[PDB]
């Protein structure tokens, strides 16, 4: 079962920010909300947004930030990247220990998608290799891990893709991927399983008693690459092989002898079988997240 | 399309933790009183057969240690009600929600906050079996929950751990799902159907998201579909819940008997390497309410 983490800390921070016509979800931490720089073009304008002069046009009453019932006053504004950066005057008095991460492709997170400053649901999910999110007027939504009482914040949704995907950046405002904040042609790179993913799955099965996928042989690292390419999925890395290293010496299985078995495993199927409680390979569950 | 939690920190500020003798599990704190399984107070020994009403006559108030984090609580009043035993504490939680105590039928959906020792570890949402179990994740005494207009209705708190990797619970006014006790003596799930209403909903969220080759042409009977259906292990469809996925059809102009068919034509021959919303087995935890409140 994926598990998202709570959400009670991320709850206490959404926000409602208001430019003219646009609404969306904004982030208030300390005394600073962040939230997507487009909140403030029409529709018009996403064609080719100029941002440096539709924010010169604005001042700081231009951006109406309700926190619930209560309207934030801002008294400042600054662009990072693509996202905004509004000085209120009130500390949120809810701020938890937070920090800021760029996270790779693979690396999960759990995801407080809101409406207009509500929070609606939250969910787990990871960051696939070509830099979109596989998800469900959320924009401004914010992805995070939480470690002990502190909120790593990662991601920000921005914009939706034609084939039905999301594309965000960090809280310093950088995009993942190849992608502006602007509605032109551009569209998601191929998409690949995330291998180590799926291995760590896999290492996991075996943890929880199913060994029934295994088989007697094992595979250089080259020779997986070359028939996991062919299943469209991601390179497995030396640096992939360490990380699963205490996978492999807890249930006694080296890395290449599973990637033996998921190389049989692409070459056969399920045959009716399930292995974790899932009749396909699931590559959104890290190593971190197994142990 | 994925599966959604309601946010959970509502519940979040109700978690405590609460230990008897050297038994240790999670407690749900509302106003005044902390609920949580009642086999709290049972001994190794005694949850074998143990006698709830002797074990918790011979407990009194101090026997309870209960913390809420770096606070530990003043129990000054105890009581069992069915399997849930009921603790009134000195202080009263200014975090309670407005709530009510419900209880759901199989194949309704709920999210679970999954704490170890009163500190929420994760949450996940999740369905009621037609067998009354949980396919689930020290987890003992967390709850089930949704969320609706700032009123936290729990309809579960778990309690028991089955040979098969599921899990079984009880409503919050102390009554099983299904066909368990509280001791540790042999218990099995029953065998378990799919949630028809739940998969017909979900294929109903396809056509939604422009994924519609399954449909055809085609219009079959509730009698001989439920035929169909008793043969591959689902739940009969009744006419409450055509009735229910009545606002589906008309969103969708697909009749409830038309994608009966479908799901009919696709129990026998497949998905012929096709696939519905990026996914190959059918999604069965989606119920109707599910699938209208995300599209």
């Amino acid at each position: 079962r994926k598990m998202a983490f709570p959400s009670g800390k991320v709850e206490g921070c959404m926000v409602q920010v208001t430019c003219g016509t646009t609404t969306l979800n904004g982030l208030w931490l300390d005394d600073v909300v962040y939230c997507p720089r487009h909140v403030i073009c029409t529709s018009e304008d996403m064609l080719n947004p100029n941002y440096e002069d539709l924010l010169i046009r604005k001042s700081n009453h231009n951006f109406l930030v309700q926190a619930g019932n209560v309207q934030l006053r801002v008294i400042g504004h600054s662009m990072q990247n693509c996202v905004l950066k509004l000085k209120v005057d009130t500390a949120n008095p809810k701020t938890p220990k937070y920090k800021f991460v760029r996270i790779q492709p693979g690396q999960t997170f759990s995801v407080l998608a809101c409406y207009n400053g509500s929070p609606s649901g939250v969910y787990q999910c990871a960051m696939r290799p070509n830099f979109t999110i596989k998800g469900s007027g959320s924009c401004g939504s914010v992805g995070f891990n939480i470690d002990y009482d502190c909120v790593s914040f990662c991601y920000m949704h921005h914009m939706e893709l034609p084939t039905g995907v999301h594309a965000g950046t960090d809280l310093e405002g950088n995009f993942y991927g190849p992608f502006v904040d602007r509605q032109t042609a551009q569209a998601a790179g191929t998409d690949t399983t995330i291998t180590v993913n799926v291995l760590a799955w896999l290492y996991a099965a075996v943890i929880n008693g199913d060994r029934w996928f295994l088989n007697r042989f094992t595979t250089t690292l080259n020779d997986f690459n070359l028939v996991a390419m062919k299943y469209n999925y991601e390179p497995l890395t030396q640096d992939h092989v360490d990380i699963l290293g205490p996978l492999s010496a807890q249930t006694g299985i080296a890395v290449l002898d599973m990637c033996a078995s998921l190389k049989e495993l692409l070459q056969n199927g399920m045959n009716g079988r399930t292995i974790l409680g899932s009749a396909l390979l699931e590559d959104e569950f890290t190593p971190f997240d197994v142990v």
